[PDB]
RNA sequence: UUUUUUUUUUUUUUUUUUUUUUUUUUUUUUUUUUUUUUUUUUUUUUUUUUUUUUUUUUUUUUUUUUUUUUUUUUUUUUUUUUUUUUUUUUUUUUUUUUU
């Protein structure tokens, strides 16, 4: 498994931004999406939180 | 094009640890890096006290003149051929950006 790890989750760094931002402010991860207030990154995080 | 901790094998997290220990203390004595004795200006022969003086003197003044280290005369941008006056310009362009 070594040289196949960034394999895993490439192109996804964005999923580990926000595990990140809740792991460090001891926030529920409720709270990190109530305390987003732009347009733009409202509109992406729900682009970024479709269900299936 | 695609990407976006010059992060990551999994584990781990004191550049801690045999055990015992803790004045880079200690033989016992001792405790002026004091002392023969007696002395105590690194004073003194007696004289003496301007590292003063021959006398005369006393601008490290002076021949007499003189007194811009001025001057041929003419002059007075260490200006000038005319023309000119971004040490601008082919056209197109305008992140020394980009699969």
């Amino acid at each position: 498994r070594w040289g196949t790890i960034v394999s895993r989750f490439k192109d996804c760094a964005a999923l580990a931004t926000l595990g990140h931002v809740v792991k460090i402010t001891g926030l529920t991860i409720e709270e990190v999406f109530t305390w987003v207030l732009q347009t733009e990154v409202a509109d992406e995080l729900v682009k970024m939180m479709k269900p299936g």
